[PDB]
C-alpha cells in the first residue's frame, strides 16, 4: 500500500462513459518514458457492470500501432479499490471524481521491494481543465512520483495520443 486518498462515498454505474487521459504520472520513468512504456495507457470509457465490476477499454502502443484493450477490474469490499488479475496482484483505487468533469485514478503494484505506482487525471472532454490539474498535482504530492506527462486538445482527439 502506498496510496491512502480513496473517494469517500462512490457510486460506480456514475463513472460510466468517455473520458480522456489529460495527465499522468508514476513513481518510476520506465512506466512512463517510452511510447511503449508498460503503463503508457490511454483511457477511452469506463464501462461498469451491473454487478459492480470494472471493465475498461483504453489505447496502448504496442507493436508499432496503437492497439486496443479492455481490461476487466473486479469489484472488492472497498467500493473505490478493485483489482486486476494477472501473474501479479495490481490494484485500481479511485481517488476522487465529480462524475461530470473529473475523475483521478491509480494503479498500484502489491510488494516488490516497495511499491510502483501510475496516477491519471481523466476528464469527460478535450479541454484543459486547470482545477482538474490542481486536484490530480494535491493528490500526486502524497505520492513518490518521477515522471508527469500532460495532452494538449489536439493530441487529446488522436489516437494514442500522437
Ligand atoms: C487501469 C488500466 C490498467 C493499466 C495497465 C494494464 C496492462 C496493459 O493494458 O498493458
Ligand atoms: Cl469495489
Amino acid at each position: 500500500l502506498i496510496v491512502t486518498q480513496t473517494m469517500k462515498g462512490l457510486d460506480i454505474q456514475k463513472v460510466a462513459g468517455t473520458w480522456y487521459s489529460l495527465a499522468m504520472a508514476a513513481s518510476d520513468i520506465s512506466l512512463l518514458d517510452a511510447q511503449s512504456a508498460p503503463l503508457r495507457v490511454y483511457v477511452e470509457e469506463l464501462k461498469p457492470t451491473p454487478e459492480g465490476d470494472l471493465e475498461i477499454l483504453l489505447q496502448k502502443w504496442e507493436n508499432g500501432e496503437c492497439a486496443q484493450k479492455k481490461i476487466i477490474a473486479e469489484k472488492t469490499k472497498i467500493p473505490a479499490v478493485f483489482k486486476i488479475d494477472a501473474l501479479n496482484e495490481n490494484k485500481v483505487l479511485v481517488l476522487d471524481t465529480d462524475y461530470k468533469k473529473y475523475l483521478l485514478f491509480c494503479m498500484e503494484n502489491s510488494a516488490e521491494p516497495e511499491q510502483s505506482l501510475a496516477c491519471q487525471c481523466l476528464v469527460r472532454t478535450p479541454e484543459v481543465d486547470d482545477e482538474a490539474l490542481e486536484k490530480f498535482d494535491k493528490a500526486l504530492k502524497a505520492l513518490p512520483m518521477h515522471i508527469r506527462l500532460s495532452f494538449n486538445p489536439t493530441q487529446l482527439e488522436e489516437q494514442c495520443h500522437i
